[PDB]
């Protein structure tokens, strides 16, 4: 939890591709010093791991719409299964367990506007416990970005 | 659109931080042979990016908040004005147009429940135009992640 | 307005495509007496015009949305204006002026989500008079005929 | 994806009831070179059909009418099942399964003010699923066609 | 262009909804025609349809009665002739003088009239929300009459 | 109040048409006696007069809509305005002025739904200061009666 | 009501804590005269009692939620069981039973958003027959006073 | 695993609240120091900010105050303030013990206490609705309060 060390997080974050030469640079130490510290926040849990971004407006996938789910507390284990259960399926990047009107905001991403359609009611609405499900889809994308704020 | 491609893009996202030989180890390919060849794809559009994903958990953003707002009508840059206004404020992460009642959806890491009631209505509500601004508090985030879905084939 | 004119009317909307050959055949009459009725049907009123149907699938409008839109009732002009200047507009199919929340309901059609968006708040949302819009994606259409119910 | 073969389908839905040779002459073709052509139009998916346009004005449909529908999430066939019901029903044209609040948006033409009341409730709210339904009539069609933009280019 | 509604038979309809207790004898000087021939005609008008009958208006001060309120009924669908038990279930109450079923974001319109503010308070509910199925209501009360005519346009030319 | 009386007052409501010969009938008394108690009745103003009710279906009027309208908050004189050349509009059934989010409902009957896209705009839209309108065509009119309720005890 | 004692409420309601030599200063009397009177005050049964007031943002329970919790209409006794039955949980502040869309409104206090997450459904949603539950967090409370509105006139 | 809160000054708060006119002397007792160091004891955390005050809890029973309700404002947000216009407005009536500002299709839910039910709708509309800015109201009459203690959870481990 050293201070110094935001610098290795914000820049980390800011290019994952950049190696010790680059990384153990713009810092202020050497390729050796700091990059054996970069090391130990990837196990301390900081840096949970790395990854690529890419422009789903190339690989079929395009399409991006979120999906508002109210499900009927039945069993206590409601979304205990439901969680065990909408995690084992990929085509969705994000869920959350929300409070208010709905329980949960899947973040489902598709190619067409017919392939979503295929998603829902045919494994989507076939959730456990899925009752009434609200579909948004973005028109517009403005910000994303899973960065966080270092300072 | 290529093939081997495929394999590369997927395992790059399933590890970026991989070494040029290790990035063409397990994809069956040698190493100088295919591992500069991913520059094609940060030269044309494929590979957007590398970046390093921490845990808000340990870091000053351990609570997460969306929030559904709308926009109110007035000029036609009612939109543009918001876009060109949202991105600048670093607090919130993802921000889309969305169809249906409201018309923006926020997705917003403020460190303490009261830190949000900081950035509403004091870099919030004073977003160009707005009527409703309806948020929805996690209370357990089960999934997060940016990753795509590659697929062979 | 003669009865028997109806199966001419009911075919000749089932198959624009028939000619005097098949039309004036499956009807009961022959190539030349009731096409020549068929014919003063087309300025009696009843057939206003013939058009072929394409599936938006292939040519670049494989994308469908509706759009409410409510506008503040200012100068007594205010539909009459709005009607006189999206019909001037062809990348919308329909649009009436509906009674309750809303004032109209267009249907525009276009090839991606990302051409929508452009449409509406350069143009759609730059229409005289408006001051709301709720727009709705169509993520599956289970039907569409401009055909009428003739007995 | 031809050249020529656009202004050829702007012409037919411009106007469906055309001659062969009239249907290339202001195409910039020759009568038998192509006039056939459509043919692979209607093989491919190109031309879906061809119809005529009717006056409901003149018809047994002088109303017309929409509503805004919504399914009961019961059981995964909630949709399936609306679907492959609403279709049998002649009184309804068009049928979509929107975002948003509701579910479906039909366009109806029920020949009286009074037949919609019949149409609805005896024909209509009997139908596979279903919570609400809100109705807006329309007091004044403004823009009406099936037609879409076939742009040369 | 039908109905083909005779040009004096209209004079007489007029005349009726202007004045219900009018004097057959009277009615036929108005319209022209000898009093037997107008009667055996308002007769015909009063037998197919034309005419559903006579009543005396009263004043809504004079009785409890004097408040008059509106109310906007959004009922629940759930069983294909809800409007239906609504609707012949609202006949019962005489404190509710027009219900109808109209297009838009509720299905009810009601014009009820009662004495007192706790009188409507009392209707509604007690007697209003527990009618058949019905989701949320709103409440209108009138301020003051400007227009009020159940004179229908009959066109007399 | 004579029981007697508002057991006229009740018999009249149900048809006023009706002979004192019968009237008389009703309530158990010979004809003149009371028939000079409904004359009082009258005159003093418990009875605003007499009509007869025709079925708008067989006229011309099956298209019975209310519209509920809002005025500018501006000058304060409108209203008043507004109330004073309503009035003169025959195709304006009744006209009343409530308190809520919006300020009338006026309730109007015209033979074709164009006739009302016709009236709202060329004279209704027209009227003193309007602000909104919101207009409400009816499906089903399930009662209309103004008679009042008169107890006969 | 004796209006020294309706004072003596009053400023005991301010500061209970303070000494009867003050609480004497204030009603304008000696020491023991109302000291006994504030005894007698108690007895009769209007003080419940007295406390002292704790900052929850110091402790921990800086996450104050209210939830909405409707039962299963299927037998009556469930509400009887679920009243004595969540007064144990002493994780639940206050549960009052209302009539509306819901059934009970519970005020719960924790320190993690997980503490809640734990909570609801892990005791909370297993309460005696409970059918749905909305929740709502809270961002900030303006108002929380258990003072009640005495008049010293 | 912070804020480093002295074991006994817990079971310090915990008494307090329990009972707030205990005496200082038998306060120590109940923690086990003397008099003195528990006087400066509760007066540093009295300090702080731990502790905001004492009051004294009156039956809302045995005062016109018996009936509570519940109800939630959902106001429309168009002046950047309008929340803080709100709030520093609610705090000038007695007539309401709870103010928050939740998430979700409203923002305000407040406790109310009034005598009679009328009492309420006066409350109601005549200052509820008249707060500033906000456009309906959902209204919730408690029937009957199981549990009730504004007692906070002081962990005496």
């Amino acid at each position: 939890l050293d201070r110094i060390d935001r610098n290795i997080l914000n820049e980390l974050q800011k290019d994952g591709r950049i190696s010790n030469v680059e990384l153990s640079k713009r810092v202020g130490l050497s390729p050796t010093p700091c990059l054996e510290r970069v090391r130990r926040l990837e196990r301390q849990g900081f840096i949970q791991g790395y990854t690529a971004l890419l422009n789903p407006h190339y690989l079929d996938a395009s399409l991006l719409v979120f999906v508002e789910i109210t499900l009927n507390r039945g069993a206590p284990d409601v979304f205990e299964q439901f969680n065990t259960a909408v995690q084992k399926l990929e085509e969705i990047q994000e869920c959350h367990l929300v409070s208010g009107d709905f329980d949960y905001l899947l973040k489902t991403r598709v190619p067409d506007m017919s392939a979503y359609r295929k998603l829902l009611g045919e494994t989507l609405l076939r959730l456990p416990g899925v009752n009434d499900t609200r579909t948004y889809v973005v028109m517009e994308e403005v910000k994303q970005s899973n960065r966080l704020v270092i300072k």
